[PDB]
């Protein structure tokens, strides 16, 4: 289908006035070691002001945070979720199936993920790397997509609605019991993939 509107409100989310565009992918990079991250190192990392790094993650109200108030997850986390990440044999997670699909090109790494269908609880599983996904593991594999909404933080509004499932009939068939969801729409896990090209192409465009 048309995937435009929901490029332009995820690059809108990222490009709103305190947002995430300019620290996202440094951040990832970081967390891609799997380890805390330090906001001073994350400031020195960016070369900004303390300030300046507070202000964003002030607005993202979904960073994780550990025991010692070191960033354990932001898009790519260290806490476990339903969307397993694994790169170099080091297990990470995401908090989305659209994530796991991004986040191979940012971050330069080839992933094995995997994760269970959100209708029937199947397993899933796929290798993503910077330019394209194999092993999609059943291959008919789907992913749900809603519109990011105004000014909202993206894990409650977006994140906690995007899904992998086993099949696109199966994905529609759920889907016809969630129409309340704002512009749910179920695609293939190809079509996703392009989608998350193309919020990378616009992120790396305008990254300073």
């Amino acid at each position: 289908m048309k995937l435009a509107p929901y490029i332009l409100e995820l690059l809108t989310s990222v490009n709103r006035t305190n947002g995430t565009a300019d620290l996202l992918v440094p951040l990832l990079r970081e967390l891609a070691k799997g380890r805390p991250v330090s906001r001073t190192t994350l400031a020195g990392i960016l070369d900004w002001p303390a300030e300046r790094v507070a202000a964003v993650l002030e607005q993202a109200t979904s960073t994780e945070y550990d025991k010692d108030g070191n960033i354990i997850g932001y898009g790519l986390t260290l806490r476990e979720t339903s969307y397993v990440f694994e790169i170099d044999d080091r297990r990470l997670y995401a908090w989305c199936a659209l994530d796991t699909l991004i986040f191979p090109a940012l971050i330069g790494r080839t992933a094995r993920v995997s994760s269970h269908c959100a209708a029937t609880g199947a397993p899933v599983s796929l290798t993503v790397s910077p330019s394209e996904i194999q092993a999609v593991e059943p291959a008919g594999m789907a992913v749900s997509l809603v519109l990011p909404q105004e000014a909202a933080d993206v894990r409650q509004s977006f994140c906690c609605h995007v899904h992998f499932f086993a099949s696109v009939p199966t994905a529609e068939d759920w889907a016809s019991k969630h129409q309340g969801l704002e512009g749910l729409a179920i695609v293939s896990v190809h079509e996703a993939f392009g989608l998350g090209q193309e919020f990378n192409r616009h992120l790396l465009q305008t990254m300073s």
